[PDB]
DNA sequence: AAAAAAAAA
DNA sequence: AAAAAAAAA
DNA sequence: AAAAAAAAA
DNA sequence: AAAAAAAAA
């Protein structure tokens, strides 16, 4: 069944998960078998309350598809990138709900600022949860990152015996 | 049996797809065992017809061994490579058939176009398919070659229980 | 059970080891499994004593975390870092007993050295173990950390059958 | 049982091959498992005999360990190497049997040369075997190596589940 | 014997 | 449908 | 709760 | 046929 182990930086204003969810396939009546739903680097932030404690009931997420994975564990240390998504695309919800994820290097080199912004026109609120990483932590994600693309995206159903 | 999971690009003229194949094994009589037929990173290449919709039947192939994936994995942003295949090698039916892959960086050091150029003299016909491939898309299929490369060698095989 | 495969350097004055301590886990209720304890890779140094033999008696001990480990194997050539841990922390025990390891550049830039260095305050004693580490050794331990990264931050139970 | 699948490179004046060769373990009376000798990275050198056909019989071999596999996958471009072994070390007929291998790079920077020098003090022979490695053929190796890296340390017995 | 804790299904 | 072959247990 | 779709065995 | 040894559960 299910497995939870995220790997998860905890700051001063917010925490930060991210944890893998694999693709689903479909066995085909040809025998063989067929992705069907592809999977991504499901990324949390939530909000700190109080004092180093963190309120998990106002979390948003961001999916990271395999493309976007390729675009952070390519970044150089000076680099920086920058995602858009619509939770609600392509169905009847859309230009609702607005989530960018931006990573940005702070000045010192030091690190990145993960920020995930979430604009909801339903709801009339407008969040933003702020995480710096540093540049061990960054190594962290971008070495797990590597580590679970191809399954992700399935290739490790590739396998001799 | 089979398993369908290819790494997928669809741009405006044509769609490009990856997937390994992986080698073929055979049992000796003296117990172990022994490999048998190469693995490859098989490359698909097809034709956008009408709008955003694209066309099966036309579809190319070729196939990167183990050296060609190894050249594309260690390209630098501003390399490129060029391979030469003609399927029917050692055969009756070679010099028939001649396909060229090129990977060239595109002027902005953005990405690259990946391009199979199919010539066939029996048919007289002669194909070019070409996708361009961001700097984040090529980071997939690089960590995704990388991954895949043992594997189609036949070295997932050396394993401790 | 156990499995016992550390890989060692043995130098002059003092003995490297390094394994990962895998993550445990507990079956939740709701059927699914959850990371309980985290994974380490556990490092283990001890004194020469009279000629190339080695008192295993006298180890310490010093447990990288996955961020740890990532400081690591983004380490330049260059590069140096120094971790503090206190084995007591958050419980009674508490700033009695201090270590430190660092990993500096040798002055060839032929390697490193890598020093864990212990302070008991409850036995009044202070302990320094030093191993210098040559550039195929770090090799060694940068692409074997990086293998394990995944492996003790619990990832490897992401898989597709 | 055993397991056959070299990757190989076939030059005009000798073939190279290489293979891992996994570590032993051995089940301690705790219950745990303990790991007994170590794996290699297995090189073996053979000559071409008449035209383009080579002669198994006169093969040389060359065992390389952790840290002399770590040594090649962290080599520059313009880097090189040079491993010495005695097969009989520590034994009765050490001395007489010395093998060298030398990893260089070739002047236009395409590549490199691998060589075996065998020297039997016993038999009164010199055998020398060279065989050039384009980047891309020793980009597969480098990818191939790091790959076996953990599995020939044993640290692919630390999985979870 | 090991630096811990912070959300949660 | 795929560029092949070269040593061998 | 998650940005989707495009070919196909 | 292979470069070995050094601590230990």
């Amino acid at each position: 069944g299910r497995v939870f182990a995220p790997y998860s930086v905890f700051k001063g204003k917010a925490a930060l998960s991210a944890e893998p969810r694999l693709p689903t396939f479909n066995r085909l009546d040809s025998g063989g078998v067929k992705l069907n739903r592809r999977g991504v680097i499901m990324l949390t932030f939530w909000p700190s309350v109080g004092e180093r404690k963190y309120d998990w009931e106002k979390r948003q997420l961001f999916a990271l598809s395999a493309t976007e994975v390729g675009s952070l564990i390519s970044m150089g240390t000076r680099d920086s990138s920058e995602f858009f998504h619509d939770p609600s695309m392509l169905s009847s919800n859309a230009g609702q709900v607005r989530k960018s994820l931006s990573i940005k290097p702070n000045a010192d080199g030091s690190g990145y600022f993960i920020s995930l912004s979430v604009v909801n026109n339903n709801l009339k609120t407008n969040d933003r949860f702020t995480v710096p990483v540093t540049t061990a932590e960054f190594a962290v994600m971008r070495t797990a990152f590597s580590f679970a693309l191809p399954h992700i995206m399935g290739w490790d159903r590739f396998t001799n015996r």
